[PDB]
């Protein structure tokens, strides 16, 4: 039984998160993936992140929200994210999602091996990112071997940066996330 | 009351148009956008799909509405004809046609477009980093030079047409790439040899 883990910030989540979890889902024929919100860092309260994710995923029986990360502490380190989700899911293949920008940093840091050992790694970008980083992406493939995978996903043309900066300008968020995601950034007036 | 005109094949449709609409929309503060699909590519699904899957897509948005125009007419899709119809159903409204950056380089660089720009303003819609052929940035950058035309970049756009009918053909999933209900359409139908 695999199970997918897709962290990052959700600071709107939006339709690129999604359909970045539904291909990597498809790829490695993963059985559910649990969103998981950071609790480090500016950054929206982590209720906001939290629930706004949970507005989104709740209508996908595949997907689901944890706060194992929300709840935990102050800075959120992949080796805890998979420690506690190796506990909650014994069961369970892992394979850790998230932009491949994070994923190059999380490889760097100290016990990037015991990684490695708790899951299986999926870098997501916006198309044409091994042109731009040919080298990030060299580095990865090689000291991950084939325990690492990047795939690129067109709809993460959709950023949260955008997504933020056009709530800031009154500029409309239809269609680049549910409305329900739209309805509580405005609602809870996140961005200003 | 301003009316955009959203000229496109839907083939299927996504939230990249969807996203494109909405932008137009408030960009040249539009009351309404109207949906046209082209009457009638190696092969293009029926009209009648099309058309549906486009009610589908749009139908939640009171602001968005599809006309059958194009569809209805005849075979091929001239623009003129299209802006020609809807002015007819909306004497009042000032017309804001809105396609592809490539398709609005081929409707401007084709005889008489100087007989369309009575009939409307135009906006060419884009995916960031789009490869336009040559003759369609000649045909662009003439108009853009004389400030007749407008070029809009939609990030959203980078999800396309043919990508989805190429994961319908390869079973791979579609959702959140468009409405559920596109996605379940273009499944029970089996718009793209399932």
């Amino acid at each position: 039984r695999r199970l997918g883990v897709m962290g990052g910030t959700f600071d709107p989540i939006h339709y690129g998160h999604l359909v970045a979890a539904s291909e990597v889902a498809d790829l490695f024929d993963l059985d559910e993936v649990v969103f998981v919100p950071s609790g480090q860092p500016q950054v929206s309260a982590a209720e906001h992140r939290y629930l706004m994710t949970v507005i989104a995923t709740a209508s996908n029986p595949r997907f689901s929200v944890s706060r194992v990360d929300i709840d935990r502490g102050g800075p959120t380190y992949t080796k805890d994210t998979l420690a506690d989700l190796h506990a909650l899911h014994p069961d369970s293949e892992l394979y850790f999602t998230t932009g491949a920008d994070a994923l190059a940093s999380i490889m760097s840091a100290q016990g990037w091996e015991e990684l490695f050992e708790l899951a299986r790694f999926v870098g997501v970008s916006r198309p044409g990112y091994e042109l731009r980083n040919e080298h990030i992406t060299s580095l990865l493939g090689q000291l991950a071997k084939d325990a690492l995978t990047l795939v690129e996903i067109p709809a993460l043309a959709i950023s949260s940066t955008d997504c933020r900066q056009r709530a800031e300008q009154s500029r409309p968020l239809w269609y680049l996330m549910p409305d329900g995601v739209v309805q509580y950034v405005s609602k809870c007036r996140l961005y200003c």
